[PDB]
């Protein structure tokens, strides 16, 4: 099960 | 189970 | 299972 | 000639 | 020739 | 030439 | 404003 | 404002 | 403001 998120800028 | 945030400057 | 957020400045 | 596998779980 | 593999849990 | 895998934990 | 350039062999 | 280079050979 | 570039060669 993957997180990639490499430039997170999220709120 | 995989987490890959290099740059995170999320709030 | 992975943690890698080498630039983590998020809040 | 380029290898790019940021999340690799292959078999 | 390059080679980028940054999380490689690979079997 | 060039090999980058900062989280190697492959078989 | 956002750079992602992870393989640059650009000239 | 962001850069994310991290196999940079450019000229 | 973020520089991220691990394997920097560049000329």
């Amino acid at each position: 099960q993957i997180v990639y998120k490499p430039v997170d800028l999220s709120k």
